[PDB]
C-alpha cells in the first residue's frame, strides 16, 4: 500500500469510519481515521485557505484552515513524518465525492519543502506555487478525475462544463517532482504548503473532501479509495 | 523592560540560575532560565548552524544545532508567541562572554517571517559588510574584515575577549503576529562559530525575537546573554 | 542631493520637462527625465500591477505594468546601478499629485533584492498594517483602512487630494549593490489602484531607489513625483 | 530535434563549430554555435559559479561565471525566449568530454522560474535548490552517464573511482518537474539558475564543457551530441 500522511478537509461526517459527526479538518497518518481533528465550519461558495507546514525539529504537523471574515480552524499533530514516510515523496491534493457531492477546486496552491542535511550549507529545497492552473500542467500528475478547467482552476474531483460536482468521483494532483523530506544526515526539513480551494455543492450535505497528502513518490489512488477515503486509503483501517 | 523570547546555545553552565550542568541550547521565553533546554555537544572550533522555527499554528518554537559530521541537539517548547511577543518585534543575535570567553562568531544568518492569510519579511546573509546598515549592532558587535559578524569582542588576532557582549538585530521590525493574520511563523538560520582558549568556554550566543525597541539590558552580560538585565 | 533611481508610473504628461504627450511609464535614473519611456495605457479605476527587475549582469533594468485582461507596458533601460546608487539605499514607492489628482494606492508591494556569491532582502505585503513599523512613510503616505497603503492624500471616502506628496519606503536599508558581489539583482512588484475624477489624472506613483536616507526633496511636488527637486 | 538554450561553459575550443579559440561561455540558442560568446578564463580545479538570469520583459538572457581569485566573465545574449521555447520545459545541465576531458562536477545548482501577473503572487513559480546530490536524486533525471557519487556531488560526466574524468562522455541531469517557462497570458516570465562547478582535468586543453540548459520537456540527449556538442544538440548546425 501507499505510506500517506495527510491533511484531510472533510466535508462529509463518516461516523462510521470515525469522523467526528460534523465536517472538521483532520491529520492523517496511514489512516483515514484521523489522528486529530477539528470542527471545520466549512462554508460552500467561498474560498478557504489551507496552510500546512510541519518542521521535523517540531515534529509537529499543523493545518489551519480559514475564509475571509471567519474564524479558522486549526488542527496539529505530533509526528515524525520522517519515520513515517519515505525519504522522497510525493506531494499532492486529492479530493473525493461520493453518493454526496461537492466541487473540490483548488484556485491556487504552494508548497515548499526544505531538507537541510548537517554537512552542507544551505538546504536542499523545493518551492512551487501555482496561483492558477495550466490546461495542461505538466508538472501535476493529475490522478483519477483529477483535471484543471478552462478557469485555471484545478478541479479534483470531476465537475460538469458548468462547474457543477459530480457524485463518485476521485481526483488527485501531485506535484511531478519527488520530494527529498529527510535523509541520512538531515538535520531538519521542513515543509510548509497553502491552497485555497472552493468547495460549492447543490448538495444540502456535501461530501466528501479534499486534502493535502504526502506519500512515496508512486503513490496512485487505491483501488476502493473513493469518497470516505478521499482517494487516499484503500480501506478505513 | 524588554520582551524576549530566544534561542540560546548556552556555552557555559550558569547551574546557579537554573542552567543544566553542561553546555545546552535552550529556549527562553522572558526569562534567562530556559523553558526548554537540551544538552548540547558543543564543538569549539567548528562551524555550528542553528535552525530555529516557530509557527502559531503548531505554537511550539523550536531549534536544533548541528555540525558537520555530527549528530545535532534540538530543543522545542509550546509557546504561543503571540501571547508573548509584541506584534511588530526586531530579531537579533546575541552573545556574550564572561569570565570565559569563546567567540561569538556568526557566518551567516538568515530569517523568514510570514504572516499568512501574506506579509512575509526574509533576509539572509552569508557574509556582512563592514558596514551593515541593515543590522543594528549593539554593544561589541562588530563585522570584521573577512565578513563576519563578531558579537563578542575578538582581538585583532581573532581572541576573543572577556566580558563583552554584542547583538545584531536585524534593522526592519518584523510583524510577527496581527490580530487576524490567519498563521504566522518565522525560520532563522545561522552558522556560528565558536572558538575559545578557555577549557570551558562562556558564555553563549542566541537568536532571538524583542520588542522593536530592544536593546541590551544594563547587567546583561555574561550568563544573561546580552539579553535580560536579571537572572529572574 | 538624493540620488534616485525610479521606474515611474507617470500619469500626466509634462511635456515642458521631457515628458512623452502620453501618460507613460519611465525609468528615471538621477533625473525625473526617464532615461526610457513607454507609452502607456493607464485604466484609472483598474487595479494595475508592476514587475519591476534588474540584475547587474544584463545590467538591464525593466518594468512592465499591466492590468488583467489588457495589454502591458513595459520599459527597459540598460544601467548599472551599481554606478549609480550607493551601495546602501532604501526602496520606496513615491507618488504626488499636483494641480491635478489620483489616487495613488498601493495594495501590495513585495520586494526581493540579492547579492550573489551572499545576501537577500525580501519583503512582501499584501496589505498594510494600520501602522506599519516597517515602512518609512514620508509626507502625505499613510495606510488607511482596507489596508491600503495611500500613498497621497485621499479624502474620509478615498477621493484623491491635489498637491500631495507621499512615499513609502521600506523600514531596512538594501544592499543594492556590493563590490566583491558577482551578481546583484532585484526585483518588485506593486499593485496599485489609481482612481480620479480628473479627466487628467496627475501625477504619477513611482518605486524607486534612493539613498538610504532619501527624503522628499523640496519642490518635489507633483511632476517630480517626491523624488527630485527639480526637472533636471 | 529538441529545443535548446543554454549557456554553455565551453572548455574547448572548436573553432570548426565557430567556437572562438579559447575556452569561453556562451548563450546558445538552438544551435550550439553560440549566439553570444565571452572569453572565459577557465580554472581548473578550482570551483566555480554559474549564475544565469533571463526575464522576459528586459529580454536578456546573461550568465556570469564566477570564481573566487579570478573569473568573472559574462555574457547576455538579448533574446524573447517565449518566442523560442515551448511555454513547458525542462531545466537542466549537461556536460561532455569528448577526445579530452574533465570532470564536469556540480556541487550545487538552484532554479527559480516564476510567472508574474496581476499579483505580488506569482501565477507560478518553481524553485529548486541541492547544495548537494542525494545518491539517488529522485528529483532529477540523470540522462546518459550523469550520476552522483559519494562526496553528494552530480558528476555529469563519467569519473573513474579515483575521481579521473573520462573522455567521449555525456551526462544531463533534468530537475524532474517540467517549469511553465513562460504562457500566453503572463505578464513576465524569468528564471534564474546558480551551479557551482568542479572541472578538474589532466588534460592540456580539457573538454568539453557544461551547460545549463532549457528544452522542451521531454529532452534527451540527441544522438552524436557528444563532445563539443556538450550534449544537446545532434549536429553543429
Ligand atoms: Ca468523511
Ligand atoms: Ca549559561
Ligand atoms: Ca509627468
Ligand atoms: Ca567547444
Ligand atoms: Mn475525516
Ligand atoms: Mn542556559
Ligand atoms: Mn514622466
Ligand atoms: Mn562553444
Amino acid at each position: 500500500a501507499d505510506t500517506i500522511v495527510a491533511v484531510e478537509l472533510d466535508s462529509y461526517p463518516n461516523t462510521d469510519i470515525g469522523d467526528p459527526s460534523y465536517p472538521h479538518i483532520g491529520i492523517d497518518i496511514k489512516s483515514i481515521r484521523s489522528k486529530s481533528t477539528a470542527r471545520w465550519n466549512m462554508q460552500t461558495g467561498k474560498v478557504g485557505t489551507a496552510h500546512i507546514s510541519y518542521n521535523s525539529v517540531a515534529k509537529r504537523l499543523t493545518a489551519v484552515v480559514s475564509y475571509s471574515g471567519s474564524s479558522s480552524t486549526t488542527v496539529s499533530y505530533d509526528v515524525d513524518l520522517t519515520n513515517v514516510l519515505p525519504e522522497w515523496v510525493r506531494v499532492g491534493l486529492s479530493a473525493t465525492t461520493g453518493l454526496y457531492k461537492e466541487t473540490n477546486t483548488i484556485l491556487s496552491w504552494s508548497f515548499t519543502s526544505k531538507l537541510k542535511t548537517n554537512s552542507i550549507a544551505d538546504a536542499n529545497a523545493l518551492h512551487f506555487s501555482f496561483n492558477q492552473f495550466t490546461q495542461n500542467p505538466k508538472d501535476l500528475i493529475l490522478q483519477g478525475d483529477a483535471t484543471t478547467d478552462s478557469d485555471g482552476n484545478l478541479e479534483l474531483t470531476k465537475v460538469s462544463s458548468s462547474g457543477s460536482p459530480q457524485g463518485s468521483s476521485v481526483g488527485r494532483a501531485l506535484f511531478y517532482a519527488p520530494v527529498h523530506i529527510w535523509e541520512s544526515s538531515a538535520v531538519v526539513a521542513s515543509f510548509d504548503a497553502t491552497f485555497t480551494f472552493l468547495i460549492k455543492s447543490p448538495d444540502s450535505e456535501p461530501a466528501d473532501g479534499i486534502t493535502f497528502f504526502i506519500a512515496n513518490t508512486d503513490t496512485s489512488i487505491p483501488s476502493g479509495s473513493s469518497g470516505r477515503l478521499l482517494g487516499l486509503f484503500p480501506d478505513a483501517n
